[PDB]
């Protein structure tokens, strides 16, 4: 094979060569119009259709790389629109690739999409080609680091969705829920796969290798230790390339082991013929959420194979990897109720377990007895549940929100605002998705969502290094992140900050700005009213709350708003400044 380009054309296609080049075009540059991406897209298409036909052509054996950095080095906005990223295209490959990943903005401020249905619904009958390419533009934009091929999937849900709705008596009716529901699942997988980059780029491959072992080996019971190995090597590849920018190389070998899985069905999992049915977007989805298999009647105890063996020591410095995923296949496969950050948090215990034993003179008695230590492991998190749900329920939503808003701003304060608030909002949704679960399989839910608003903090916060705290607990582990924030405490070094009028200076556009934006309003004075007032006790913490929204509604319903917020507004500014000094 001498051609890249023309290799991965003919196996994904024409469409899906498009979309995906417009996927990561948009990633790249994320303040460039649509339409100049369209261009881009095109000419390169072009361009692969020449290499199809004639090989031998000038620059078909370059890499993939090359020809997409060059096409972004033409861009005449470059400088003047992304600064310094027009800097990348003065090195070499691959210098210039990891010049322009590194310039993704996981915050790209971009506006709301507020959708109505009436004009929504028109342009998709007037072009459904060019409105399903907008819905792709629009989501990579947002979201630099999003699953491409999944992408693709949910593009084409989108279409469905118009498709079914636009021809109904009642457009909004119908559309509004359906995108709303999509909209959540949008998000997770976004959050999903921003995480699964962060443990390649700040902990190495051998910690998604690790993660692929404990959801593999939990989903696919049955698989022996060699099949599930041979999925996870091709997985980790698949998630490499897609965090790396190769997309093409990405949705190409996603299809393959999509393919390799449906062909050893009988040796992986008795549930995946639904799933091996479907087309290749559907089917690769399928299996992603696949449930998980049934449990081997007779397993061997656990204790056999790594705790009473003569040679635990010996096996592990010969393959500690492999040993090492060995345990952690063994032990996901015999416990689906667990969150998967609970089984790479027993194996990364077990591994500084056979470490310090091994080095003791007699391992045998040091570590014949972790079974019992990694026992206490599951039981640790238990009590924060049950803390949480039961002031979830008596708050609500929104209370949780601002509760949790309360307590990591003491926690944090460096932290920026806009970062506080956003990140407590996800953590107080936590609640609603999971402590009406079972309680007897619930105990993943809370551990898997945290893991993956957590790592948006630490995202989020490894642009901007403020807090001290932050980067200890984003930095020390990968699996040890929720019991690291959960741990740390008020601290008495933070200097409260000054005092900012404009801070809790409110006009009349309160009463006027969407739901969702009124709320971000409110939360964001509550962060930087305790950015202040770090001491701030509870009850005089109500007090303010109350203030301020029989405050709001009395300045929202006058004829003359804007001098009710006039007069009023020093008013409560003099009465909190009594009350929390
Ligand atoms: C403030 O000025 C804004 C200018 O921004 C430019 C961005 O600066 C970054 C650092 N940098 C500095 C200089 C250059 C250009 C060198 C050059 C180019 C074309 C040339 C063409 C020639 N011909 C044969 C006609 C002869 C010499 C050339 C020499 C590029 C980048
Ligand atoms: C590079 O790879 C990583 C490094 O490998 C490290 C792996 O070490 C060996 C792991 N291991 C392998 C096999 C077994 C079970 C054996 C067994 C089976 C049936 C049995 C039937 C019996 N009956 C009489 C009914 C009696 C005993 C039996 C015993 C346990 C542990």
């Amino acid at each position: 094979h001498k051609s890249e380009i023309a290799h991965r054309f003919k196996d994904l296609g024409e469409e899906h060569f498009k979309g995906l080049v417009l996927i990561a075009f948009s990633q790249y540059l994320q303040q460039c119009p649509f339409d100049e991406h369209v261009k881009l897209v095109n000419e390169l298409t072009e361009f692969a259709k020449t290499c199809v036909a004639d090989e031998s052509h000038a620059g078909c054996e370059k890499s993939l790389h090359t020809l997409f950095g060059d096409e972004l080095c033409k861009v005449a906005s470059l400088r003047e629109t992304y600064g310094d990223m027009a800097d990348c295209c003065e090195k070499q490959e691959p210098e210039r690739n990891e010049c322009f990943l590194s310039h993704k903005d996981d915050s790209p401020d971009l506006p709301k999409l507020k959708p109505d249905p009436n004009t929504l619904c028109d342009e998709f009958k007037a072009d459904e080609k060019k409105f399903w390419g907008k819905y792709l533009y629009e989501i990579a934009r947002r979201h630099p680091y999003f699953y491409a091929p999944e992408l693709l999937y949910y593009a084409n849900k989108y279409n469905g969705v118009f498709q079914e709705c636009c021809q109904a008596e009642d457009k909004g009716a119908c559309l509004l829920p359906k995108i709303e529901t999509m909209r959540e699942k949008v998000l997770a997988s976004s959050a999903r796969q921003r995480l699964r980059c962060a443990s390649i780029q700040k902990f190495g491959e051998r910690a998604l290798k690790a993660w692929s072992v404990a959801r593999l080996s939990q989903k696919f019971p049955k698989a022996e230790f060699v099949e599930v190995t041979k999925l996870v090597t091709d997985l980790t590849k698949v998630h490499k390339e897609c965090c790396h920018g190769d997309l093409l190389e990405c949705a190409d070998d996603r299809a393959d082991l999509a393919k390799y899985i449906c062909d050893n069905q009988d040796t992986i999992s008795s549930k995946l013929k639904e799933c091996c049915d479907k087309p290749l977007l559907e089917k690769s989805h399928c299996i992603a959420e696949v449930e998980k298999d049934a449990i081997p009647e007779n397993l061997p105890p656990l204790t056999a194979d790594f705790a009473e063996d003569k040679d635990v020591c010996k096996n592990y410095q010969e393959a500690k990897d492999a040993f090492l995923g060995s345990f952690l296949y063994e032990y996901s496969r015999r416990h689906p109720e667990y969150a998967v950050s609970v089984l790479l948090r027993l194996a990364k215990e077990y591994e500084a377990t056979l470490e310090e034993c091994c080095a003791k003179d007699d391992p045998h008695a040091c570590y014949s007895t972790v079974f019992d230590k990694l026992k206490h492991l599951v039981d640790e998190p238990q009590n924060l549940i049950k803390q949480n749900c039961d002031q979830f329920e008596k708050l609500g939503e929104y209370g949780f929100q601002n509760a949790l808003i309360v307590r990591y701003t003491r926690k944090v304060p460096q932290v920026s605002t806009p970062t506080l608030v956003e990140v407590s909002r996800s953590l107080g949704k936590v609640g609603t998705r999971c402590c009406t679960k079972p309680e007897s399989e619930r105990m993943p839910c809370t551990e898997d969502y945290l893991s993956l608003i957590l790592n948006r903090l630490c995202v989020l916060h490894e642009k901007t290094p403020v807090s001290e705290k932050v980067t200890k607990c984003c930095t020390e582990s990968l699996v040890n992140r929720r019991p690291c924030f959960s741990a740390l405490t008020p601290d008495e070094t933070y200097v409260p900050k000054a005092f900012d009028e404009k801070l809790f200076t409110f006009h009349a556009d309160i009463c006027t700005l969407p739901d969702t934006e009124k709320q971000i309003k409110k939360q964001t004075a509550l962060v930087e009213l305790l950015k202040h007032k770090p001491k701030a006790t509870e009850e005089q913490l109500k007090t303010v709350m109350e203030n301020f929204v029989a405050f709001v509604d009395k300045c929202c319903a006058a004829d003359d708003k804007e001098a009710c917020f006039a007069v009023e507004g020093p008013k409560l500014v003099v009465s909190t400044q009594t009350a929390l000094a």
